This record gives structure tokens, sequence and C-alpha cells, in this order.
């Protein structure tokens, strides 16, 4: 109808159901609008800023905001939130002594952040040497998403001043140098970052002076769940709005984990498979990492669902989700990046997850060279196994810093198994993997994924 | 009706009685609204800000305030009040000499506090070495309730500057080092903290510039009673509005201590039992600590009440209440965390406080290992005893720094007994507890609670 | 009609089709208006600022903006965007030691930029010595396009102060001088530049105080493609607005690469040939340099087009295009700047690209003196070859740092061939070029172009 409780130019009936923006006006969603390229939006009819960002639902949906904001933040359920961190490129120490850093700022959010003023800590071993706020020489005027300051091809900015105006960074005593010579080196971490956001005033100009991102950080972090996606080299962090559990007046729409991922990362869905930029981010092709609360919530909710899939679990406020695209992934259909081919593989099957499976009759042993491996790193080998007989056990031998010999009992249906090991030393013993089964098994989606060192 | 004396969008009749917020409008409370999850609110019809905070009754009730504010502060009788303290994580001294601290700020209130600027004192023994206000490098942009700055996983921020811009902390003379070498160490206490609160302006943005928390601290502290709850590791401080005694024009609603606790901490009530987060905070399961004025007020009011319970005493302005969840608690029904089982215990009874009691025929002696004990600490052993005969006396022997031998005369009904002792030295004599009675007694709710060292 | 969705004084029908400004009002475009000197403008009817600059479509089209802005930015599809860089004219080092620079700012954009405050890095070899922001003494009040500060005839401005107020630039230790004496010299690069833009207020005056160019840099860079033109001595950088691919609500007009170049550089078109300032910038007379993404996009789009020309490819958002006017260019019609004439050239032909071709029967060898050559530089020799027989192969011998002997198979129609070599040392061996073919070939548009050293 024409009822607007929160006065954001979108009718309450349109917000409760689907709606789309055409010619800068909101209209009812129709299933025939998807082939033209339109997207269906849903938002709370009792709140103008469903996601908690400075931009209302209408501004996000109609694209009436800064054009450097990523389109993923045009969804009213996805918050435009800059994530900025400081990377320490180089360290210089020279005479007490003086210390200097070459650093570069990174942005992994959905919104640009003007006037970047990071605050950093200098910690050697537990003890924090100094806390430094960015001075006038170390302030970035612009920082667009998926971009750095200084940009690519430019040297990292210098940091040598402790306080305002002119100052020199200096350890308090010779003990710092004494423990530096022993073999202890210095970290750098970011405690907070200050910056501005852009709005259009009554004169049509863009102002970024009185608009502070710190006025919305606590609000966004309290009404949303965090989803992080790592692709080995690039990382993307997103916040998705979720409804309150015990609040009856909370009208935030409810979406699942897969729907939230698709909304936050704008991943193309080809019927059922989900692709980010041609890289499959489907549930069975990636590693999912959760904290204790999210893990227990998902385990509790899974038993009440017949499908029993992570992507079908309703998103809830306070969730932290990490997605790790496997470094090595083979499915015997369209991708096999392993430098060395597997042993005793039969592709003549039709019982696989997507197209076919691997009919293993005996054992499979793989020799992985360490040239394409990262030393001093923890890895996880994951896979999907199928055994209708449920009478054969699989024993696995993994070569690592400590030799691992483990046993597994496959189930009737496809079951995921993951084994964690650690590799230390580049010029060390070669990594060997072996798995032997009593009879004939089905294997699919074998992955090697890096974890924290 | 439609009479609004204070002009806060809530009718006076609705405020005097119960009311609830539905579709952003206030409506009469109905007993059938509780099963939908709604809450009943009451507030003064002669004051827009009943609790004394910057947010009016309508804004609190309808949730038109900053979303990082805890839901306990959505009650008009509970004030959104940040409680911020500075914890001194590490101390570094090195050459006169120079001193540096690694500190972290903590928030235990219901509202976020922006631009945290604490003021701290450096006291060694009585004499205050220096008073330091937080500089630009030591200011926290955001500080959400139940969160720290820097957040978990980040090193504590450094403090080495005395005055504005650039300065070095330094003792005035060698006497400081002379008495430091003797074995005297340095404390750190917070005298005041400066910060901002968030409000939405006419343009829909959030501004935290001219909004100071110091404009409301004295007002809140003068029209409210303080309730603190300690759970061994976490502490929560709340302020609950109370009416003036001699003022006839004060229309603040009157609530009891149990109702105030439930409102302030959002504790679930399962008929009669009260739980915070699964931890029972019922009157008989926790330790209640009061100052002299509150103690005498409660003792005076108890004699005029037939029920004779602390939680049924009307809350009054100026009250200070402390709740300490017992470290060890046994009730013989659903909880027994004592590492060593009790002696001569008979659970076959039906005269207990909730389900059953302990039928002790003789004596009970418990040997508590000091591995799960805190040395150099004062402890209290509390319990509930019942003796219909009223002819048997109970003598208790408690091993501590000084051996305690005390006598008790149980009453006809259940009576609470508390004994205070001190344990000194980790590698000291083991703690022994014994209590002997002439005949058969009923024992329930035995608790061991830590006190100040 | 009279429908204005974005309220920029231009009807939507006029924006969708062509329109022109007459007597400060927008009117329908007519084909008879071109002979009077009028230009046809197109812009999005759903956005007031199609290009993303602080000036709306009407202000750009009608010339209601600062008069120092170049007329190329009067097109609503071309953004008024200043490009400012710092050129290091001289370096002085003298005693640790002190360092001073003589520098001059350059502007290669379409808009003037007031209050220029560049930020620069001092890098010797990887390590960044210091980052310096322009102080009060090094700020340029005005910087017009194609102009410098200080202007021509004035000495470059001095830079010797590191921080605010008064400071002296100084290396941290003697290691800087130690590696300077070895033969390592210092670069200077610009990380960012701050400045203002001019707008007219309600009183008719021009204000450049609160108008910051950093509020529009990220917006312009995200909705436009960059085109750079280098003419050996002068460089011009432009941004041309392009539409979003997947957005159905993006109404930005679509133009080709040649049309975009003509719009951005105001190049006169004499039917088909395109001239910048009498220098032909036609597709076959210049070198086109693309990044990987633009190269693959253009290759993909070319196969779907019958004409198969770069200038007919539709411009797309995110494109980076570089145009290099060849240093030496001969076409046997109206231009031959080679100091030494070619060998075995027959101009009696009528099958050339524009007027005639070169009928080569045998081989062509050219001796190019190094007096008009730049030592330690990489060069490219390009040309167009035609062979209807398609039975003769052409072998080329190029003298350089390494002697190059390459083979080529000409096609039936005109085909472009490019060969890259490097010349090192002014007092080195003379450069020789030779190319021999089995039979009779057609040669046209022979060019020598400088590349990066
Ligand atoms: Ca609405
Ligand atoms: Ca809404
Ligand atoms: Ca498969
Ligand atoms: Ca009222
Ligand atoms: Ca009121
Ligand atoms: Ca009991
Ligand atoms: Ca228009
Ligand atoms: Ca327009
Ligand atoms: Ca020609």
């Amino acid at each position: 109808e024409d009822l607007d409780t929160d006065n954001d130019n979108i009718p309450d009936a349109y917000e409760k159901n689907g709606y789309t923006i055409k010619d800068s006006i909101a209209v009812k969603w129709n299933d025939s609008f998807a082939e033209q390229g339109y997207k269906k939006y849903v938002s709370s009819y009792l709140e103008s800023n469903t996601a908690g960002d400075p931009y209302t639902d209408y501004q996000k949906a109609s694209g009436s905001i800064d054009k450097a904001i990523k389109l993923e933040a045009r969804d009213p359920l996805v918050a435009a939130y800059p994530v900025v961190g400081v990377g320490m490129e180089n360290l210089i120490i020279s005479t007490s002594a003086y210390i200097n850093a070459n650093v570069r700022y990174y942005n992994t959010g959905t919104a640009p952040m003007y006037k970047v003023t990071p605050t950093t800590n200098l910690v050697l071993d537990g003890e924090t040497l100094a806390t430094i706020k960015a001075q006038d020489n170390q302030i970035g005027n612009n920082l667009s998403p998926n971009e750095t300051y200084p940009k690519k091809g430019l040297s990292p900015l210098a940091l040598n001043t402790m306080d305002q105006f002119n100052a020199r960074l200096i350890p308090i005593n010779y003990d710092q140098l004494k423990k530096l010579d022993s073999g202890k080196q210095i970290k750098l971490e970011t405690t907070q970052v200050s910056g501005n956001y852009g709005t259009k005033n009554s004169q049509g100009q863009i102002i970024t002076e009185g608009n502070s991102w710190s006025n919305y950080i606590s609000q966004i972090d309290s009404v949303s769940a965090s989803i992080i996606l790592d692709t080995g080299s690039q990382t993307f962090e997103r916040r998705v709005a979720a409804k309150e559990q015990g609040n009856p007046e909370d009208k935030t729409p409810e979406i699942t984990i897969g729907e939230a991922i698709k909304k936050a990362f704008s991943a193309t869905k080809n019927g059922e498979l989900l692709y980010f930029n041609g890289i499959p981010i489907d549930e069975s092709c990636v590693e999912l990492i959760f904290d204790d609360n999210t893990s227990e919530i998902i385990k509790e909710q899974l038993k009440y669902l017949d499908d029993k899939k992570i992507y079908n679990v309703k998103l809830e406020r306070g969730m932290n989700i990490l997605i790790k695209v496997p470094s090595y992934f083979t499915n015997f259909d369209e991708y096999n990046n392993f430098p060395a081919s597997w042993s005793n593989i039969d592709t003549k099957n039709q019982d696989g997850l997507q197209s076919v499976a691997n009919k293993l009759s005996g054992e499979t042993k793989i020799i992985i060279p360490m040239s394409k491996l990262k030393p001093y790193k923890r890895y996880v080998f994951s896979g999907y196994s199928k055994d209708p007989s449920t009478s054969n056990s699989i024993t696995v031998n993994i070569k690592s810093k400590e030799q691992k010999t483990d046993y597994l009992v496959p189930e009737k249906d496809y079951t995921k198994f993951s084994y964690e090991f650690e590799t230390t030393g580049k010029d060390s013993s070669d990594i060997e993997i072996t798995l032997t089964s009593s009879g004939v098994i089905f294997l699919d989606n074998l992955s090697i994924t890096e974890l924290n060192s």
C-alpha cells in the first residue's frame, strides 16, 4: 500500500515482502524481474537502517550513496563496513638506538574510508614498547575497498615519529637492543583506525568532515554476524544483519548461511553450485571454521533439520564464520591441481556428489613435493568417503613432523573426514600420504588446506 | 487516555499502569502479551527521563537508541550507564629512572562509551607520584559493554607520557627507587573517565561530539541505587531508579530488590527460581553484601514484613547491593562442585528448601585440597540448618591461619549461618572443616565464597 | 517533454537522446546545429553527476563552472579531474648530513586545483627514508591544467623540512651516506596530493575552502576508465564515465574507444582521420598499450565485430588505455621524419591504407644515426605489411644490445607487425635495421616508438 512506519520511502508491505528499485522508486517484486537483472531486497519495516550503517535502506537499495562503495553493500541486509589493517613491510633499527618502520594500509571491506588514522602497538615479547597514532605525514586521504595506501607500485610509507609534530622513536633502555640481539624480533598490531565516510549535503556536494566511522562500529558489530572468506592471497570480511532472538519487535528478515554468503560476496549461483569469481565456494568444496558458540549452535540446529547441511542453517546474530578455499582440490570432474597424480584411481562411476566418484579398490598413496608447499605450516587433508557395505575400515599414514597413523570407519552415505598435521623445515623429509581400505570405497572431493602456522 | 504531561509520547494513565511498545506506539499492557515475548514497562508520568540518562522513557522502551546499548537498559527504570575502569597489566622501570605501564580499559556497564579518556593516579605507598590524563595515543574510539580496549588477542596499550604532546614519566628523586628496591610496589587507580554517548540528529546520522557522559553522572548517581553482581571472573554494575522518600511529587514506580535485580540483569524467572545465564542468583544461593545504611534499613524493614526475605524489601534511593555467586555450592539436588565428597550424608528427606535436605546424624568433616583454592585470601563458609527439636548445639572447627572453634544454636526453622576465615600460603597446612551436632539435623545449601584478600 | 527525474534542469527525454545548451537552456539536438559549432551531449537521466565530479550535468554542459576548467570537461561524460605530480629537479646533500630538494609540481588534468599539498616519499633502495607532507612554505595557491608551480622561468621550490613548523631533513645514520657513496642515488614519488575546487555560493563569490578533491577521487576512479596520451614531451590523462555491466538501473550512455578519445581530448575529426593539435592520433598512426584485463576484453570483443578495429570497441568501466604518438613515423604520403631516407622505395601504388603504399621489390635497409636517439632506452619498430600472394616470408635483422634475427609470415590483407629492442650506450655501435622479402610486398606506416627504459 502506502504505509511507511519508519519513513524511508519504502512501504511496509513492500519491505515485508520483496521489492525492487526501478526509476528511483520502489515497486513490488515480480519473478519476471530477475531475467532483466534486478535483485530482490527485503528489510525491516520498523527501522530505516536495517544493517546499522549510516545509509538507510532506500539509499542502499537505490544506489544513492558513494559510488566507491561495493555493490554487495547495496543490499539492505549487508552493511557497508570498512575493514582496515596495517601491514609492516620493513623494519629498520640504527643508533640510544632509533627505530623506523615501512608500513602499508590495507582495506578489505565494502566501503571506502577517508582520512585513515590507524593506531598501532610496538610489541617485542609481551611488553608493548610504544603506542603510536598516525600523524599528519602518515594519513591516507582515500582508501578504496580492495586497495592499499600507498597504492601498488609505490614504496610503503615511513613511520618514525612517536608523538605529535616532531618526535623520534627510541627504546627506553639498552635492554631492548640486548634482547633484540639474542634473536627476538618485533611485531606490529593495529588497535583501532579512525576515518570518515561520505554523504551528500543540501547543496549536492560530498562532505567527509563531521562523518566519523567510530559512531557506527559498535552499532554494526552488535546487530550483525561476521563472515570472512580467504582465497590464499586475498581476504574479504563482511557483516550481515541478523534479527534478535527474544525481541518480538525485531523485524529483520531471516536468511540462511548460504543465502547470507551469496548476498555478502555477490556469488553467482548456477542452479545449486556457488562461485565467487569462478572459484567454487560451495559447502563441499571449502573449509568452514567456526568458534565454539557458533559450532555448538550449528550442531544443535542441524539435528532438527532433515537435509543436514551447514548452508541451510538460519543465520543468527553474533555468528563468526570463516571460509578457507582449499589450496589443493580434486574432484575427478573438472579440477585437479595436484602436481603428482593419484594412484589406483577409477573414474568409471555414477554415484558421486555431482557427476562421478572415485572407485578405489585397494589403497591410494600420493607423494607431494615440498616445492609447492609452505614450510613451518599446519595443514589439513579433507575428503568425502562412501561405503555402502559399512564393513571396511580405512587406515591412513601421514608423514609430518610426527608420523600419524589413524583409523576411520566409513558410513553408509558420504561422510567428511579431516586430518590435521604440521610440516616443519623446507629442507626436510618429503611429505608422504597413504590410505588403505579393506575393500572397494568411493572417494570424492580431496582437499589440502593451509591453516595457521 | 491521551494525556501526556511530560510530552514523551506515552499517556499518563499508561505510565502509571503497565504499557508496552508495539509497532513503535505505546499500548495498554495485557496479561496475554507476555507469551508473545513482550515486557511490561512502568515509568513516572511527570518526568521524561525517569532513570536520569540522556534517553527518554519512550526512546528506551521502543529501542530508538544506540543498538550497542544492552537490552537491560531498554527498561525505563534501568539507566544506561557505562562503568569503565583501567587495569594495569604490566609495569616496566628502567633508567633519573623512567617508568612505563601496559594497561587495558574495561567496561562493565550497559552502554557503549566513545572517546575514552581515563585519568589515573600513580601511588606507591600513600604518596601519589603523578596524575596522568589519557593523551591522544591512549584514547579508545569505541568501548562496548563487556568488552575491552584493546580487544582480546591484542597487547595492552602503552602509557609513558605524563603531560600533553611529548613527555616522559620520571620519579622526582632517587628515593622512589630506594623504596622500590626495599620491596614496595606501585598501584594504579582511576579517578575519572571521560567519554561520549551517541544520539541521532535531524539528518539521521549519529553524532558523538558534544554529547558528554559527565553531564549525567551526578544526576544518575543521585536518583538511583547501585547493584553489583560478581561471578568470580566477570562483574556487572547497574543503577536502578528509585523514588524520593519525602517528595510527594515523585512518581517513580516502587519495586522490590528481587524485581530490581531481575530488571537490571535480565535474569530468567522459572516461577520462583532466578537464573542469570544458567547460574542461579536466587536469594538462598548467593552471598549478599551491604553497607551499614542499607543493612540497617533492611533490618528495620524486615521486622515489619511477614515473609522476612531480602528480595521482598522495597528498593530505596541510595542503596548499595553486592551479590557474590558462591565459588563452591552444594544443595544435594542438582549441583555439587566440591572436589571431595561430604561425610555422613543422607539424601532421603522431603523437608528441604526446594526438593530435599541433608539428614545429618552425627558429624560432618570435609577435607578440601588447596589446589583449587586461592592463597592469601579470606573465605566465608555459609549454610542453612534446621532443627525442630531446638535442643542440640552444633560446634564447628575450621582450620585456617588461626584455628577457629565456634558454637551455634540452631532454630526451629531453617536458619543461615556464616563463618569467616582466612587462608595464607599456598604451600601451607591443608584446610580442614568439621562440624558436630548432638543429634539429627537438616543441612542445605552449603557454600564456600571468596572475599577480599 | 518536461520530466526531470534527477532534477538537474534537463528533461529525461533530452538526456536519453541528444541535447544542446542554447541561451542557458537545454534544447533538442538538431543535425543543423553542428555547423554553428554546437556540440551534442548525452548523459544519464537518473543521475545528476554522470561523471562523478562535483559539477552536475547542466553545469558542465552550460559552462556554469570555473572558467579555468578545460572545455573537454564541459562534456557530461568527461570528468573534470586534476592529475598532479611532483618532479624532483635537483638534489643537494651536505653535512649527521642534511638533505634538500628542489622540486616543481605538474598538472596534467582538466581542472585547476587550489591549495596544492602533495605528500612525497624519499626512497633510496627499497627502504623509504622519510614521508613528507607539504608545509606552509611549499603550498601552491593555484595550479591550472598544463601548468606548473612555480611557473616557467621561476626556480623550483625548496624542500628541506620534515615536519610541521621548523624541522631539518636528516638521514638516521651514516649508513645512508655509506651507500650513497657506493653509487646509489635517491628517488622521489608522490603518494597523494591534497587540494581544493571552486564553487560559486549564494552571494556570487567563489569559495575554495571546504571543497576538497579527496571527496570525489574514489568516486571518479570507480565509475570511469582512464585514457592517457603521451606526445614525447607532454602527457594528458583523462577519465571517461562508463556504465556498469550487470546494473539494469545504470543509464550511462555507451560510447566507443575512438569516440571516447575524441570526447576526452577534443580531437578534430576530418571525416575519418583524427588529429589532436595537427598531430594524427588515428588508430594506425599511434601505439596502443593496454593492461592484461583490457587486452583480453578487447581481444574477446574484436572477434564478434566484423570491422575488427580497436576504436570501434565499446568503452567499459575499469579500462586503462595508453596512447604513444610514435617518435618517427613515415607513411609515404605527407610525413617522413626519418633523418636517413629508406632504400628501394617505390611510391607508384594505389593500394595503401589512405593514399598509396610502398612497393618493395627485394629488401629495405635503413641506417639510423644515434644522434637523434635516446641511449639506455627500449624502442619498438612497427609497421603494416601486405602480401596478396601469401607465399613470401620476411626476415628482419635489427642491431641492438643483442642482435635480433626474426621471421614473419605476411597475410593477404594489411597486418601490423611490431618488434621490440633495446639500445644501450650513446658511444656504442650504430643501429642498423634490415628486412628482406622473397618477392614484392606492400609496406605502409613505419614507426619507431620509445618505450620505458
Ligand atoms: Ca518502511
Ligand atoms: Ca526500513
Ligand atoms: Ca565428483
Ligand atoms: Ca507521559
Ligand atoms: Ca515519563
Ligand atoms: Ca536442597
Ligand atoms: Ca534529467
Ligand atoms: Ca542527468
Ligand atoms: Ca600510406
